[PDB]
């Protein structure tokens, strides 16, 4: 039981409006049949174009919102919605384009596909809130059959050309017109009370309803993502790797410990209470300081509120010493803070679109964050770049050009003249944080932090 059986029912009541007479009793084999497609008796890799909602989840890079709203049926134009915001009008005869006939929407539709996914996935999963025009609109821009690869490389197939019967990637389809093999999902099979936009509305208020197909797809998929990744979470499902994922992953711990020993020899705090994932390590291993751990999972909806974290009753006194919050999204950081927190505005490959202002991080495993707010840093201060070492300075064991740079707090830079291996260590470490920066993650402190403070570390 991995595919989701053709034989398997589908629920029709949401499609009688556009289908009216649709029989109660359906099954996913009678529905692609309706739909204009045949299956052929095929064990090809593509068993159904539908599939399950665990398949969805772990193809969710893949996930387009898709509404189809009839504009005015074969009589009528068609205005199709992707969660890309983009509105197509296809003529029989917040993007907005003027109607054309299918063969030249759905060159189009190949190209925003392509354009869309080529960095974040092999296919393309079709969220829907299917009424039916979206469902018979398929066989004017979809072609199905087996399983292929590209024509120009090892990749699966996701496009098709009618032009020289050949069959690309999402990276090698410039002038292909026919989707090829596409996954599908309907949103509500799922089991809802009411409309599209009243279940959207009670976690979402980001979202509108501009009254166009692209808000209807987007709106489906910010759903999909809250009941997926917000209501429900799934951290043991693993996600391929697509870009930068391991060095942003080793930046993160270098920059942690970086900043927290520099913290702890610039103000000499007793205690720190690491506040976050019940599995942190100490990030400085070697430091004095009593160090506590308080256990709180990634938040995925809301920020926690910093008063049902640290008040109801540990030192008690978070007030004494540091709190680190690596990672561990609050409502208002308290001024005694160290913190690293993810800009749910960032745009990169690995940072999806999500729910009510937060955003799906994948980077491994996916984690839906709450909408950043620069209200939450109103007792800190934006942590400044540094680099501080202590080891000695010795080459051991790539040509130079001499560093010059205040922000290199080393006995050497001290000592007037920075040395060969605290040069290579700075720009290697400087290439870290911009990697994390870059990514999203944004660093916060209390306002006493003083890089001045550590240059007499070195006596
Ligand atoms: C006497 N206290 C020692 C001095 C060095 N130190 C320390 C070392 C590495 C990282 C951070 C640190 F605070 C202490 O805790
Ligand atoms: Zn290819
Ligand atoms: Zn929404
Ligand atoms: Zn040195």
């Amino acid at each position: 039981p991995t595919h989701l059986s053709v034989d398997t029912k589908f629920k029709t009541e949401g499609l009688c409006v556009d289908i009216p007479g649709i029989p109660k009793d359906m099954t996913y084999r009678r529905l692609i049949s309706m739909m204009g497609f045949k299956m052929n008796y095929q064990v090809n890799g593509y068993p159904n174009m539908f599939i399950t909602r665990e398949e969805a989840i772990r193809h969710v890079r893949a996930w387009i919102g898709f509404d189809v709203e009839g504009c005015h049926g074969t009589n009528l134009p068609l205005q199709l919605g992707f969660s890309t915001g983009v509105n197509l009008v296809a003529v029989p005869t917040p993007l907005m384009y003027k109607g054309l006939p299918w063969n030249v929407v759905r060159i189009k539709i190949v190209q925003m596909l392509s354009d869309t996914l080529k960095n974040l996935s092999d296919r393309v999963v079709f969220v829907l809130w299917a009424h039916g025009f979206e469902l018979t609109s398929m066989k004017y821009f979809v072609k199905i059959g087996p399983e292929r690869t590209c024509c120009l490389c090892d990749r699966r197939a996701t496009c098709f050309s009618t032009a020289s019967d050949t069959y690309a990637c999402w990276h090698h389809s410039i002038g292909f017109d026919y989707v090829y093999n596409p996954f599908m999902i309907d949103v509500q099979q799922w089991g809802f009370t009411g409309n599209l936009q009243s279940n959207h509305d009670l976690y979402c208020q980001v979202h509108g309803n501009a009254h166009v197909a692209s808000c209807d797809a987007i709106m489906t998929r910010c759903l999909a993502v809250h009941e997926c990744f917000v209501k429900r979470v799934d951290w043991t499902i693993e996600y391929p790797i697509i870009g930068d994922e391991l060095k942003i992953n080793a930046a993160c711990r270098k920059v942690q410990h970086m900043v927290v020993k520099a913290a702890l020899l610039a103000d000499k705090f007793p205690v720190l209470h690491d506040i976050g994932n019940p599995k942190a390590i100490k990030c400085v291993p070697q430091a004095d300081v009593e160090w506590k751990f308080y256990d709180a999972q990634p938040c995925s909806d809301k920020a926690y509120k910093i008063e049902e974290l640290f008040y109801s009753y540990h030192s008690d006194k978070f007030t004494d010493g540091v709190c680190l919050f690596w990672n561990c999204n609050v409502d208002r950081y308290p001024a005694n803070s160290i913190v690293c927190r993810f800009d749910t505005r960032v745009l990169s490959n690995l940072n999806l679109p999500g729910c009510d202002g937060g955003s799906l991080y994948v980077n491994k495993h996916a984690f839906h964050t709450p909408a950043f707010d620069k209200s939450a840093f109103v007792n800190l201060k934006q942590l400044p770049f540094f680099y501080y070492s202590d080891s000695p300075c010795e080459s051991h064991g790539i040509d130079y050009v001499p560093l010059k740079s205040a922000t290199c707090i080393t006995r050497c830079n001290l000592g007037g003249a920075v040395c060969r291996h605290h040069a290579n260590e700075y720009r290697l470490y400087l290439d870290a944080y911009n990697m994390m920066i870059s990514a999203g993650f944004s660093l916060w402190v209390y306002k006493q932090f003083d890089t001045y403070n550590l240059w007499n570390t070195f006596t």
